[PDB]
DNA sequence: CTTATAGACCGATCGATCGGTCTATAAG
DNA sequence: CTTATAGACCGATCGATCGGTCTATAAG
């Protein structure tokens, strides 16, 4: 119970202040539990974070496969999946924290691999929208794992590095991007 | 000159470990000075950082001034800018610290302003490269703003979210993107 | 039942690490029990430790009682007592923890004698051996008390402080001491 | 200075309560300094301890260096060394903390080596007395290596495990001991 | 009731850590 | 005065540790 309360409050703060910047005490205060409790359930702050990450990944893989139904075309998917990046409440929100985290804990194998994993998931969602988009005669794409990578990483810059502007502004800026991108693909 | 030495080692550590991970103690150990001297020549770690961003962003602009000469067309600029912003050892190599720093001290719009100004200098390079082509038939985009931002964050996403790869590798990915992005532009 | 298994891991840990060094959660984990069950069968880490002490001292006394049967003379006894405090697995292996534990609690009258007589039982054995060795002409210790303490302590040092060499190596050391000591009476 | 105060106080405390039992908070309190300062002067609590140990062995090495002149025969030095061993305020008085510390850190090699080297110095001192005594014909020992370790650990027990007798009554036991030991070292 | 067994939860506090300040220098 | 260099020291915390307690279960 208090565990979940902690997982919840931790996410909120991490998204809002980042990893390092977010303090154990605050988590516990808001969570209304105890440091002793937080550390009872997660060997450490790092673990508290990776945990939240998994919980987040799944909470999304789930939202995508369930939300992409309404999309008919393999193109509509690209348009949507990118739009979600901004409207979602899972994984993307705490992207900054993820950088901040990977940045320093990049020399500890336990953490690294554990994160590239989530990374690739999103890299893949693209590999699919693109591949099956190929054969379904929507575009012929030479290298797909590259275009899928570009697309994944570029959409990421747009999401994390555009925070200052508005939701309905971001949602719109993203759409425009999707468009322009859904072209360099068309012919050769 | 220790101020130079110091600025120097501090750039390494910020690039290598990020903001919160770089400590004043390390900085004085590698620069071989003292807390006194470090704090004499600099007010706060914060202002140490900000000085560097600015001193860096400038050396970048100097680079670009010299590099864009060896280019004839705007489309040619794009590819070059984007590739440069991957090979340059100025400002981009600090994208990490810049993000964690922003995310934490974004609170008081004291650091908020300062950062935007720096990041807006980049959105501007694009606005030039873009409006310059809209007057050279290079292409046509009724909204150079939105596209200067898209291009800006996107390319940044490409640069920061890929530390994995080999530079030669990155360069190719970048160029692929340049082409793709450019493509989907002037065609009503 | 579990109380017994728990006493087991607890004893092992207290010997391997110190008293402070040994955590309850560790005890819980290695015995696969739980906090609840641990703090039900035992009142406190402190008491858990002491109970282990009394039991162990007990089984040692027992071991000595049997084991010495094979020692005709007091001289043979001495050598055996010493070699035994080296090979035994009761009580002596807990020396460290006893020390650490008292150094942080001899400040109370509770733990004071509560473990002070647990050891005088060792200066005792030496007293018997030396004494009964006097009324046997094996030697003429005109001060069993001193010599009895001296031996008990010298042996505790040799046992406690040389924990690095191998067991048979320690025994060689221990027997050499045994001979020198008797040899000097 | 405030560094020295810390060293002084941390010894008494360790001697009195043992390693794990002496808190950094208590040391700073009495030293009238701060945790910040203490952990600026010594990387860690353990390190503080070894530091103390170093000062201790050598302060001891001095006391002996000086006292071993009041003796004309190695037989003499043996009695002295053992007496000095339990009157000195150096090293020996914190055997408890050492024992404790040694077992708890038995696995960390850094510590192990350091700790052993320290102990060996005491064993060597005996080895010297014995070897000299040999060449001087005061006795004949075929295995001074062993008798040294024995003499050292034996004398150690008498010293650490008799904390309740009156010092002058203790130099009495020890002396009886030295007589026995030395005596049992010759043919009969 | 009693006996056991889990296990979530915490008060108290421990050993670090990290910006940064203050006093001492020295020399133009 | 100024610039510049050193370094002992600490305030404010921070993440984790560790005995130990309280509720929940179950079976006799």
């Amino acid at each position: 119970n208090l565990k979940d309360k902690i997982l919840g409050v931790a996410k909120e703060l991490f998204i809002k202040n980042g990893y390092n910047a977010t303090t154990t005490g605050e988590i516990v205060k808001l969570s209304e539990s105890s440091k002793g409790n937080l550390y009872y359930h997660f060997k450490t702050k790092e673990n508290l974070f990776l945990e939240i990450l998994n919980i987040e990944e799944s909470k999304w893989q789930e939202q995508w496969k369930k939300e992409q139904i309404k999309a008919k075309t393999n193109r509509e998917k690209f348009y949507l999946y990118n739009e979600l990046s901004l409207t979602t409440e899972y994984y993307y929100p705490l992207q900054n924290a993820i950088i901040e985290f990977y940045t320093e804990y990049y020399k500890t194998n336990s953490i690294n691999e554990k994160m590239n994993k989530l990374e690739n998931k999103y890299i893949d969602a693209y590999h699919v929208i693109f591949k099956e988009g190929n054969l379904n005669g929507e575009w012929s794409i030479n290298d797909v794992n590259a275009v899928s990578k570009i697309a994944a990483n570029a959409v990421n810059g747009i999401v994390t590095f555009t925070h200052e502007q508005n939701i309905n502004e971001r949602i719109k800026l993203m759409n425009k991007f999707s468009q322009i991108f859904l072209n360099g693909l068309s012919k050769h």
